[PDB]
């Protein structure tokens, strides 16, 4: 059992671990909109969009009920990136940092 106000304040050090990362954040920090982006076919291949400030919003209305639910999310963004994007991309190259950022950022965390 979580407490929702608890588990933010244990999950928030992670996410804002995530955030602070520059320039590798910076494609994750807003939902993707395709045609800004020029990739119209994105909504065809990621049926599950997910991005920082979706999770943010999420962690801030307590609808995580546990942790392990805010780290699905964490990896659901991580691997819409890796399956649109191509592993020449900027943003797939931005992903993997992000990835190992947030390992290394949630383990103590889960630990605690
Ligand atoms: C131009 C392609 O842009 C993207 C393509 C795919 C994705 C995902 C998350 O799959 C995300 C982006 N967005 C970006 O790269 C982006 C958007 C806004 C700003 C920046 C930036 O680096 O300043 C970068």
């Amino acid at each position: 059992i979580f407490k929702p106000e608890e588990l933010r304040q244990a999950l928030m050090p992670t996410l804002e671990a995530l955030y602070r990362q520059d320039p590798e954040s910076l494609p994750f920090r807003q939902p993707v909109d395709p045609q800004l982006l020029g990739i119209p076919d994105y909504f065809d291949i990621v049926k599950n969009p997910m991005d920082l400030s979706t999770i943010k919003r999420k962690l801030d209305t307590g609808q995580y009920q546990e942790p392990w639910q805010y780290v699905d999310d964490v990896w659901l963004m991580f691997n819409n990136a890796w399956l649109y994007n191509r592993k020449t991309s900027r943003v797939y190259k931005f992903c993997s940092k992000l990835a190992e950022v947030f390992e290394q950022e949630i383990d103590p965390v889960m630990q605690s």
